């Protein structure tokens, strides 16, 4: 029943919309950011992922990050080349799973990153200086999403589904299109412009497009109106995501376990309650417990919190964030576990349960 913001949708874009609200009620898909194209202790290798190198199977769900190619970069913010992303993404597609797609922009004010609080919104959205900026960086989106498409022997375009998460954590004051560096009504018309720029100037019928604010800048108090802080309408959204470090173990979190997951729990459920008044999909965009420090963090801090409630439980994915590269990024940085990491029988238990889905226990979601 819910329905795309995308009223001409490609059919395989409708097809996943419909087949996720169908099986988030039973089941949890898991995603994992940047899995082919790299791990902890490997690079290069043209088709291989730490998910599956513990598991025997890939994530269902495809994290990507786009940051830097709105610079006319050659790879991404974290080395990625991007040809070699869109092989990857046309691979994983091939394969059944999903794909997401973030954007850390960089600042086009300063040419710092997406952490350079140097204000930017106010002169990207119409009527701004740097509106036509806002333009370009986008069709350098539209160029990339050209690059994934195949024409068929009758010679109709085809294109993978992106659920595309653009400007994520604007509650938060870290990047610059966050609470403090943009006022909450520029942070809404530069949500509006994205859309109307991509869907309707553009033309591009690919997209589900995902709301993602962080869970640690949200009173739990007062969940629903922190979380549509900067919320740009139904018209706007697809998932109603969620960012959430926080209620997983997050090291600054003096929280106990027990509290962080009830915190875990009750978020979910009000995220969930939020979706289905809007007639929208709920999904744990972001979480993880960097470098798997926590015993049974999957079955225990994951898994267990969202099982136990039945509101909690109909988000319909779960992603984790990349397993930085040890040999070329100096700071160790993983989401998921390698071979011989303490959390990887966990990881397997996770893998085993009935309710998450990986790569090879996917329904086809395109059809
Ligand atoms: O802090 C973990 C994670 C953030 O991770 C960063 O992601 C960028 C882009 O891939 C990368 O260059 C950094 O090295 C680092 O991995 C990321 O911002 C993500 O959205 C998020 N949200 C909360 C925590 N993170
Ligand atoms: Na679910
Ligand atoms: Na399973």
């Amino acid at each position: 029943l819910p329905a795309l913001i995308d009223t001409q949708a490609t059919a395989e874009t409708r097809a996943l919309y419909r087949n996720l609200a169908k099986l988030r009620y039973k089941h949890l898909l898991f995603g994992h950011e940047d899995s082919l194209a790299y791990g902890v202790h490997w690079e290069g290798d043209m088709d291989r992922s730490d998910v599956r190198d513990v598991t025997g199977a890939n994530p269902a769900v495809y994290g990507w990050e786009l940051g830097g190619l709105e610079l006319g970069h050659t790879a991404n913010l974290d080395a990625v080349n991007f040809e070699k992303m869109q092989h990857w993404i046309k691979a994983g597609y091939s394969r059944g799973g999903v794909i997401t797609i973030s954007w850390h922009v960089f600042n086009p004010v300063s040419g710092g990153n997406s952490w350079d609080k140097t204000p930017a919104v106010h002169e990207l959205i119409p009527g701004g200086a740097r509106h036509a900026t806002l333009k370009a960086y986008l069709d350098t989106f539209v160029a990339f999403n050209e690059g994934l498409a195949d024409v068929d022997a009758q010679g109709n375009k085809h294109y993978p589904p992106i659920i595309f998460r653009p400007w994520h954590e604007h509650n938060g004051d870290w990047f610059w299109w966050g609470k403090g560096h943009a006022s909450e009504q520029d942070y809404i018309a530069l949500w509006r412009f994205t859309v109307h720029y991509l869907r309707d100037e553009k033309k591009l019928r690919n997209l589900i497009y995902a709301y993602s604010p962080d869970r640690s800048r949200i009173d739990m108090a007062n969940f629903e109106a922190g979380y549509l802080y900067g919320y740009p309408g139904d018209a706007y959204v697809d998932i109603i995501g969620l960012d959430n470090y926080w209620d997983v173990g997050h090291e600054a979190n003096t929280a106990s376990a027990d509290e962080q997951k009830a915190a875990l729990t009750a978020s979910l459920k009000q995220l969930v309650q939020i979706a289905r008044s809007k007639g929208k999909i709920a999904a744990l965009t972001e979480t993880g417990n960097n470098r798997l420090t926590i015993d049974n963090f999957w079955t225990e801090r994951l898994l267990g919190p969202i099982s136990a409630d039945a509101d909690a439980s109909e988000i319909a994915y779960v992603m984790v964030w990349r397993n930085a590269n040890l040999a070329r990024e100096k700071s160790e940085q993983f989401f998921a576990p390698f071979p011989g990491q303490a959390t990887a029988d966990d990881f397997k238990r996770f893998y085993q349960s009935e309710v998450v889905l990986f790569e090879d226990e996917l329904p086809p979601l395109y059809r």
